[PDB]
């Protein structure tokens, strides 16, 4: 099911120091995210730092939104997460993409530049329209 | 991609101490809840508490659901996420949103009445039927 | 909205010790899956661990995926959640499925063999075509 989104390269080491996004397979269902630093950032245990991508996408269908989730491994075995867990990048949005990269465990975790630590999702969504009832 | 949802709304602060959740536009994904709670909530770190929205939702269409998710500032800014990390609402749940505030940081976090604290998606999903093979 | 998906079991206890995963109701937009363990698995606080299924997925479909979430009471009473906070199953995945379990809280906790420990949703996801642009 493809779609596509416009994106814009804010940072020119993309593609160049580091690739952009790809599907790994065509059965693939995120893409990972690379750190867009000038130096390695150390997270000690509980530490969250606000990682830059160097990349902005514009989704602009309404039906659509991405989500940002932690790389398993990572998650599982390193306790490198996402601070807000989950994030949601609606159609509108247009800013730079900004990963909150959370240490959950124990071990102190030093994330280099170019280093995939996040991935995306791009999943349908839909509005609510409410409709007020006072019993179901 | 509109649906129409029952809501019904259970306390009568709600839509008068603080409104009833919109989209912020046509293209935001997601729908902010607020905190429906007779006095504040400090959340030392660590802590977890069961914040009522005072609304019911009933999806009814069972290829709907809805998740609930940290706001993004919350989470990064401030390490106040969900318990459940994310809180799936299946279609025939027709009970009180509940939303599980979890402090996941190291600083106490009051929780107002009537604060935006988690948001909530709708995303369509399918039911698997399983197919049983000994080999793919 | 059903789907057929195949699976496969890999540990003779499933479906016998404990059984196939079934969905509660058909509004239902959740599965349980359970803990595949030949004995039970204390996790103090902090503690992640890799919890088997016996069970392996085949989605093969390349507009759908799985989402693994923590159950919501285990994650809001118990902090018992998922070391990868969610975990993202891609149509071509074809391995055993395992559960990342972290205990988020403050209190031990052993999984039993056979428990109820996660959640899996299958959701439709769209793959990206970007179209670079240097202005949106
Ligand atoms: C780090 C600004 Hg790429
Ligand atoms: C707090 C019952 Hg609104
Ligand atoms: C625990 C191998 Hg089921």
């Amino acid at each position: 099911m493809m779609k596509k989104i416009d994106v814009k390269i804010l940072d020119p080491r993309v593609g160049k120091e580091f690739p952009l996004p790809t599907y790994a397979t065509s059965g693939s269902a995120g893409l990972d995210l690379r750190a867009c630093l000038n130096d390695a950032v150390e997270l000690a245990p509980g530490d969250t730092t606000l990682v830059p991508t160097g990349l902005a996408i514009h989704i602009a269908d309404p039906s659509l939104a991405a989500m940002m989730l932690p790389r398993s491994g990572l998650g599982h075995k390193h306790g490198i997460v996402l601070g807000n867990l989950v994030g949601l990048i609606d159609s509108d949005y247009q800013g730079q993409l900004m990963i909150s990269v959370w240490n959950r465990g124990q071990d102190s975790f030093t994330i280099q530049p170019g280093e995939r630590i996040a991935q995306m999702i791009f999943v349908p969504v839909v509005q609510a329209e409410f409709n007020l009832v006072e019993d179901f």
